[PDB]
RNA sequence: UAGUUUAA
């Protein structure tokens, strides 16, 4: 398990961060790890989800629903996480090498790059969503095959996430997970829709209590929960 | 930041 904080610096003044920055941040991270390691940057774009990143955390904010989030604080930080040590490596160097970010009209400098300590998984534990968890099912509109975004109150929901994890864990850990049973009781929730390119993505910010696997947890902890983790979704933090 | 606008 490896988790890092990347502190960012705003320029110029009265900085305003759009809410769907979500996609771009990932795009730029893919350029940056590309130049220095085109080979490891293939895992970044992998849909099977070898990593996660969080929202850009803004500690002092004024929320102005028209324009975006107001930055009142010196620096804002973003947290990348993953199970295999070598992606974090790539990104550390990659961004420290070309620390120029722009999301919409807000340009960014990479201030320091630290390493976050990983709070030891409990026996039974609780997670807050550090970036909205996504889960989807196939849905047909007439002829073509598109997908439909799920929320915890949809019933299929709990059942996709079981598949989505077991699928993902076998597809990276390389083997089937020993114990496949888990259940998550949902303590909080807010839905969100974020933009990517021309399309939309709906996912569930939420707090919740997970029980029933060492690895499914240790795994969802490192690489996040559900689908599309690579784009900045699924990352969780463990509060108790 | 138990939180972040907009609800196919």
């Amino acid at each position: 398990h490896m988790r890092i904080e990347v502190k960012l610096l705003p320029l110029k003044d009265n900085p305003i961060l759009p809410f769907n920055y979500n996609y771009e941040v990932y795009s730029q991270i893919l350029e940056k790890v590309n130049s220095i390691e085109p080979t490891i940057a293939k895992l970044l774009s992998s849909p099977h989800g070898f990593w996660t990143f969080s929202r850009i955390i803004v500690r002092k904010r004024k929320i102005l629903p028209d324009k975006g989030i107001e930055i009142l604080s010196d620096d804002v930080s973003l947290y990348i996480s993953s199970s295999n040590e070598d992606i974090i490596r790539a990104i550390a160097e990659a961004v420290e090498k070309s620390p120029e970010f722009k999301i919409g009209e807000l340009s960014f400098l990479v201030g320091d790059i630290k390493a976050i300590k990983v709070k030891e998984l409990g026996k039974e534990n609780v997670f807050s969503t550090l970036s909205p968890i996504v889960v989807r099912t196939v849905k047909f509109e007439g002829n073509k095959l598109r997908h439909w975004d799920l929320y915890p109150h949809d019933e299929l929901f709990m059942d996709r996430l079981r598949k989505v994890m077991i699928l993902r864990y076998s597809e990276v850990m390389g083997e089937t997970p020993k114990d496949r049973d888990f259940t998550i009781e949902v303590l909080k929730f807010k839905p969100t829709r974020l933009m990517v390119g021309s399309s939309y993505i709906r996912g569930s910010l939420m707090v919740f209590r997970y029980a029933g696997s060492e690895e499914i947890a240790r795994f969802g902890y490192e690489n996040g929960f559900g689908e599309k983790t690579g784009l900045g979704f699924g990352m969780v933090k463990l509060i108790e």
